[PDB]
C-alpha cells in the first residue's frame, strides 16, 4: 500500500561451503533507480550517417551509419560484473577459486515512488515535487527473448557499480536493417570513393514493440515485481591462464651436459647434432630435428589477419579475433588487436570526482599465452635448404601488394583442425558476463563479449517506462506531441545472481600470483576525503594451469 | 486501493493451434483512456437542419437533418478489427486461414485514476493538476440492450488502433424520430422545392437515458470493472472469394479444333455452327446455343439500382447493394456503388504527423466477382431476331425519361429466388467487425457494415462517464448549469476478442495470391524518424474458391 | 513434420504470391507447355541475436 514497504535492501555477497570443495557464490545486489517519462511516447526509426567523416578518405573505419528503433522504453541491464561484486569479493574469487559456473539469476522491483514536478513561474523560478500516488510505473519482461537481446555492458550503461550510489536504465533502442556501401580508400585516392546508404530490404525489415510482444505489469506505489529464478546451462568458466605454447609442449630434449656453475652464463647443451638427432617432425625432406621443428600434438593458438575489416551489406566491421597479441604482457604498448579495450564513466569505475566527458579506459592484457608475436613469423620454400635465402624466405618485413606497411603476416590465417583456444576471460568490473547465442545453424565456438554463453536461454530482458500521465488536454486525433504532466520514477531494484566455484589446490613446489591490495594501488580501493570513489579493472585468471 | 494496480496490460495476440487445422485466435488489446467531464449533465434533445445546403436545387443527397438525444455519457467502442489486429497479425490470419468464426468478447476497466484542474489565474496564468482519491468514475455496462446500438465503425470514432497512443470514448448519442420531407430537385428546376421538418410523431417517441435503465458502478482509483465473457452465435465469415460469374459455371462447351501453336492469337474453336448446338437453354423460341444464352444453374450476383434514394419518413437515403462494381479490381476509378468508402483520422490510419481536418480515405476493392457491369447489360426483345435492331433492344446507351445520363441500368433490379451471393469482406483495419441483427419480423440475408451479425444479442455497449464532482456552491433550484469542479479520468481498457478460424489447404498446382511486404508498401508498417504512424487498409479473402 | 510460424512484429512479412507478372508460369499454355520456375525458401525473417 502508500506507507508499507514491499521489499527490502540486500547487497551482501555469501560464500556457502559445500563439500568435495566447491562453494555456492550468491551475489546480492541492490540499487535504488531513477527514471524519467520518456522524450516522446512514439518508437521511431531514425537513421544516423555520418558522411562527413567517412568522407574523408581513409577514415572508412570511423563510419556510424546505421538505422535503429528508437523506443520509449528503458532497459534495466545487470549484465557485468561490477554490479555484483566489489573488489574484496573479486579478489577471493580469483585467487582461492579455479573455475566457475553460473547458475541462476532473479531480479525485483519494489518501493515504487512516482513523482510530478510543478514549476510555478515565479519571477525568481521555482519548483516543488508531489507524489503521484495514483501513477504507474509500467514493467515489462521479455522472458520469451522475443525483443532482440542488447546488453548494455557493450556500451558501458548498466547498473551502477556502487550499492550506495543511485543510478539509471538505459534507454532501450535495438538496430534495424539498412544496406550500405562503402569502398575504402586512402589518403591521396582521387575522387570521392562510393560512399552511400541504400535504404532498408524489405524482407528483412522487423519492427519489435513492446506492448505487442510483451505482457506488461502498472505498477503503482504498493506494487511490487518479481521475475522469478532463472537457471542457467553455460559451460564453466576457467580462473586458470594456460602459458605453454608449442614450443613447451611434451618432452623436452635431453641435454648431454648439464651446467657446472650457477650464473645466466650457464647453459646446458644438448650435446648431438641437429641433423642427428631422434625424434619426429612434420617436416618429411628434412633431418633437422629442433625444438622448432619437431612434431607437436596440435597448435595452440591461430594466427589471423588483424585489423582486417570485412564488409557486409551493412557495411564495414572489424574481424574479431579470440586472443590478444603476444607479448603485450612484458609490454603494454603492444596491446593492439584482441586485447579487448573498455571505456566507461562515474558510474563504472571511473573516479566518480572527476569532470569532462572523457571517459576511464584500459586495455585488459589477459595472462593466457595463446596468442602470436607476428614479428617472429615467416614462411619459406619447402626445399628447406638453410641458411634460407631472400629468395626463399617471406619475412614479417616483406610488402605485400607492394605496401610497407602491410606483411603477409596482416592477411594470414593459420586457424585449423589442429587449432586449441581458450574462453576469454571475465573482466572486472566492466566486463560482460553471460551473453546469449546466435540463432544460426552453425554456431561460434566462443564469444568474445562474456564467459558465458547462453545455448538455449538466458534471462529475458527488464524493460520499464513511466506510464503517461495525461493532463486535461489531451486529444489524441492531434499531430502534435501528447501533452503530459512531467512525472518521473524512483524505484528500487534488487537482483542475486548465484554461482558455483571450485577451490584451487596447490599443485607445484613454488607460489603462484595472487591479487593483492600494496603501497601503490591501495587508495583505488577506498574513498576519497570527499567521497570520490572508482573501481580499477583486475584479471581474473592470475594462477597458471598446464596445457599438456 | 490507492496505491495498488487493478489490472494488467495486454496488447498481444495469441494462435493456439488444434487439431484437424483448426486454430483459436486470441486477440488481446489495450488502451490507456482520457475522459473530461461531459459539457453538460442534462440530456438534450437537438434538431439539426442544414437548410441552406439542401435549399439548392440539386443538393438532395447532402441532407443532414436530423434529430438526436444528446446525452452526457461517453462509449467505449471496441468494435473495428484495428483495435485487435496489427498488420502482421492481418497477414498471417489472410493468407493462412481459409474461413474466420467469432467465438467471444470481453473487457474490463482498471487503474482508474481521477484529476482535478486548479487553473491559478497568476499574471502568467498557470494550471496544475491534483488527484481527486475519494472522485468516482461512472460505468454502466448495458447487458440487456436497451439501449440503441450505435456502434462507432460507422464514424470511425472507435478505440485508437495503436497500443501505445492513449485514446479516447466518443460522446454517446442517439436518433430521435423526427419528420422531413425533401422533394428532390436539379439545377434549372422553377422555385423553392418543398423542404420542411414536420416535428415529431408522439407514437414514435422513445426518450433512453442511461440511469434509468442500467446498472450503474461508481469506480474509485481503487475500483476496477469486467464485463465477464460474452459468446457469440455469429455465422463464419470466408477468407476466401469466389471468381466464377455465370459465364463460368459448369461444363465448358467442347472444342473440337485445338489450337496447334502457342501464343495469343492461336485459339481453340468450338467447331459446331451455333443454331445446330445440343444442350440446354431457357429460350424456349430460339435454336441458338452460346455461352451467353446456355442455361446455367442460378444467378450469382444482382443488378440493382446504384444511386438510387429512396424517401421515408424522416427523409431520403441511399439504396443499399451487396456487392460492388465490376471492373473496378482492373480501374480503380470505376468502384463507384457497392465498393465501401472509408474516411478516417489519424487514431485509425491517418500518418499521425499530418496535419489539417482533411481525413485519409480509400475505396475497399473486394476480389470477388460478384458484381455487375452496367455497360455491358442489355435488354431486347422476346422474338430475339438476330442481329438486333435498334427499336428490338434497350442498350444502357438509350435515355430513359428523356435524361440522357439516366438508361435503364439506373433502375434496373433483378433479384429473384435465383440470385446468389456472399457476406461482405471484412474490411481491415477501419471495418466493423459484428453488427447487431434488426428487430424486424422479417430480416435482412446480411449486412454491408459487418461480417458478423448477432442474432439473438451480441455484448451490451460500455458506457462511461464523469461523476460530478460539486463545488460548495451547488443549488438544485436554480436553473443556470450545474458549478463543478473541472474533473477528468485517465482509466485503462483491456479486452480479449477470440475467434477461431480454420487453416487453408492447398487445392491447385498453381500458387494463390498473398498479402506481402514489398518495396513499395514497405514504410506503411514501420514508424517515420519522428515517430509517425499509420495503418493501411488490407484485403481479405485473396485466396480463391470454386462456386461450383 | 513442420512447424507452424508465427507472427512477432507489428510490420507484415515477405510472403510468395502469384501476380500479373508470373502468373502464367503456374499453368499450362495452349498447346500443353508446362513450366516449373524456381521459388526461394527463407521468406520470412528471423533475429540472429
Amino acid at each position: 500500500g502508500v506507507g508499507i514497504s514491499t521489499g527490502t535492501f540486500n547487497n551482501q555477497t555469501e560464500f556457502k561451503f559445500l563439500e568435495n570443495g566447491w562453494v555456492y557464490i550468491t551475489a546480492n545486489s541492490s540499487r535504488l533507480v531513477h527514471l524519467n517519462m520518456p522524450e516522446s511516447e512514439n518508437y521511431r526509426r531514425v537513421v544516423v550517417n555520418n558522411l562527413d567523416k567517412t568522407a574523408v578518405n581513409g577514415n572508412m573505419a570511423l563510419d556510424d551509419t546505421h538505422a535503429e528503433i528508437v523506443t520509449p522504453w528503458s532497459l534495466v541491464d545487470a549484465n557485468a560484473w561490477g554490479v555484483w561484486f566489489n573488489p574484496g569479493d573479486w579478489q577471493l574469487i580469483v585467487n582461492t577459486m579455479s573455475e566457475l559456473h553460473l547458475v541462476s539469476f532473479e531480479q525485483e522491483i519494489f518501493n515504487v515512488v512516482l513523482k510530478t514536478v510543478s514549476e510555478s513561474a515565479t519571477q525568481p523560478p521555482t519548483k516543488v515535487y508531489n507524489n503521484d500516488l495514483t501513477a504507474s510505473l509500467m514493467v515489462a519482461l521479455d522472458s520469451n527473448n522475443t525483443m532482440p537481446f542488447t546488453p548494455a555492458a557493450m556500451r558501458s550503461e548498466t547498473l551502477g557499480f556502487y550499492p550506495w550510489k543511485p543510478t539509471i536504465p538505459t534507454p532501450w533502442r535495438y538496430y534495424f536493417q539498412w544496406d550500405r556501401t562503402l569502398i575504402p580508400s586512402h589518403t591521396g585516392t582521387s575522387g570521392t570513393p562510393t560512399n552511400i546508404y541504400h535504404g532498408t530490404d524489405p524482407d528483412d525489415v522487423q519492427f519489435y514493440t513492446i506492448e505487442n510482444s510483451v505482457p506488461v505489469h502498472l505498477l503503482r506505489t504498493g506494487d511490487e515485481f518479481a521475475t522469478g529464478t532463472f537457471f542457467f546451462d553455460c559451460k564453466p568458466c576457467r580462473l586458470t591462464h594456460t602459458w605453454q605454447t608449442n614450443r613447451a609442449l611434451g618432452l623436452p630434449p635431453f641435454l648431454n651436459s648439464l651446467p657446472q656453475s650457477e650464473g645466466g652464463t650457464n647453459f646446458g647443451y644438448i650435446g648431438v647434432q641437429q641433423d642427428k638427432r631422434r625424434g619426429v617432425t612434420q617436416m618429411g625432406n628434412t633431418n633437422y630435428i629442433t625444438e622448432a621443428t619437431i612434431m607437436r600434438p596440435a597448435e595452440v593458438g591461430y594466427s589471423a589477419p588483424y585489423y582486417s575489416f570485412e564488409a557486409s551489406t551493412q557495411g564495414p566491421f572489424k574481424t574479431p579475433i579470440a586472443a590478444g597479441r603476444g607479448g603485450a604482457q612484458t609490454d603494454e604498448n603492444q596491446a593492439a588487436d584482441g586485447d579487448p579495450r573498455y571505456a566507461f564513466g562515474r558510474q563504472h569505475g571511473q573516479k566518480t570526482t572527476t569532470t569532462g566527458e572523457t571517459p576511464e579506459r584500459f586495455t585488459y592484457i589477459a595472462h593466457q599465452d595463446t596468442g602470436r608475436y607476428p614479428e617472429g613469423d615467416w614462411i619459406q620454400n619447402i626445399n628447406f635448404n638453410l641458411p634460407v635465402t631472400d629468395d626463399n624466405v617471406l619475412l614479417p618485413t616483406d610488402p605485400i601488394g607492394g605496401k610497407t606497411g602491410i606483411n603477409y603476416t596482416n592477411i594470414f590465417n593459420t586457424y585449423g583442425p589442429l587449432t586449441a583456444l581458450n574462453n576469454v576471460p571475465p573482466v572486472y568490473p566492466n566486463g560482460q558476463i553471460w551473453d546469449k547465442e546466435f540463432d544460426t545453424d552453425l554456431k561460434p565456438r566462443l564469444h568474445v563479449n562474456a564467459p558465458f554463453v547462453c545455448q538455449n536461454n538466458c534471462p529475458g530482458q527488464l524493460f520499464v517506462k513511466v506510464a503517461p500521465n495525461l493532463t486535461n488536454q489531451y486529444d489524441p486525433d492531434a499531430s502534435a506531441n501528447m501533452s503530459r504532466i512531467v512525472t518521473y520514477s524512483d524505484f528500487w531494484w534488487k537482483g542475486k545472481l548465484v554461482f558455483k566455484a571450485k577451490l584451487r589446490a596447490s599443485h607445484t613446489w613454488n607460489p603462484i600470483q595472487q591479487m593483492s591490495i600494496n603501497v601503490d594501488n591501495q587508495f583505488n580501493y577506498v574513498p576519497s576525503n570527499i567521497g570520490g570513489m572508482k573501481i580499477v579493472y583486475e584479471k581474473s585468471q592470475l594462477a597458471p594451469r598446464k596445457l599438456y
